[PDB]
């Protein structure tokens, strides 16, 4: 039975309100939920759901180098393959295999609705509305790193903004666009972004267009004999239509807006 290590974000995978009824995978329900049973079916194989022991991602400690999160799990062998809104990068790439992206997605503008700002030069050109990002991560070193003119000139912003504009997690910096009256804007994957565009109470809204393109992909350890299959099946799941269904499934049939 194959070991699937995934992470608790919603509506990739969630616990059923009746969740102590149910045992096995049933006790779950999502997008990453319903796609694992489809990836399942098309590599003829068994597999058990379980949840990434820290609830992290990946990243690896710049002075421990251990690996924490599902990158870890699966580093470590504690996992099979993790299926899960696993943004595909380089540094994981290295540990683990990615298959081809199931899903695209990009840095993007958050912004609770009315607020005057339609894009990220716009953020770049006042001071007024204050703007950031995670306090660590991938979109912080992204304005960091930056040759752009607009991003640098928006790091240069982040970097000495008082209050401070970063939050310690994405829940957080949803909360701080929708508690600020406007005052702020918030810098998250795009994903996520649409997502709690559709949620109550419907005050929030993604604007502009995405600053980079990434993906999510689905990992195995290096030389896993599910590799190909997982690869394969992840194309043909596109092309016959269905993970554009799943997402329209979880994004906006089950929307509340
Ligand atoms: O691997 C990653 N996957 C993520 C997936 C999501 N998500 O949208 O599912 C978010 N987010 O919530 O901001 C952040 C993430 N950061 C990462 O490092």
């Amino acid at each position: 039975t194959v070991v699937v290590t995934t992470i608790l974000e919603s509506p990739y995978v969630m616990m059923k309100k009746n969740h102590e009824m149910l045992e096995g995978n049933e006790r779950y329900e999502g997008y990453c939920v319903d796609l694992a049973a489809e990836i399942a079916k098309h590599c003829g194989f068994k597999y058990k759901l379980t949840i990434v022991g820290d609830g992290k991602y990946g990243a690896r400690d710049a002075d421990t180098k251990i690996w924490n999160g599902m990158v870890g799990e699966l580093v470590y062998g504690k996992a099979d393959i993790a299926i899960a809104p696993l943004t595909i990068t380089y540094v994981r790439e290295e540990v683990i295999d990615f298959s081809k992206p199931f899903m695209s997605l990009g840095i993007s503008i958050m912004i609770k609705k009315g607020t005057p700002i339609e894009s990220a030069e716009d953020l770049s050109k006042q001071t007024e509305i204050a703007y950031g990002t995670l306090d660590s991560g991938s979109t912080k070193e992204f304005f960091r790193r930056s040759k752009i003119a607009v991003f640098d000139k928006m790091w240069t912003y982040m970097r000495s903004a008082e209050p401070s504009v970063f939050v310690r997690t994405t829940a957080e910096g949803v909360a701080r666009v929708r508690k600020s009256k406007g005052k702020y804007a918030y810098l998250l994957e795009s994903t996520m972004n649409e997502y709690i565009e559709q949620r109550k109470p419907c005050d929030t809204m993604k604007v502009g267009g995405n600053l980079d393109s990434k993906g999510y992909g689905i990992a195995t350890p290096k030389g896993s004999s599910l590799g190909n299959a997982v690869n394969l099946a992840v194309l043909k799941l596109n092309e016959q239509g269905l993970l554009d269904k799943l997402k329209n499934k979880w994004w906006y049939d089950k929307g509340e807006c």
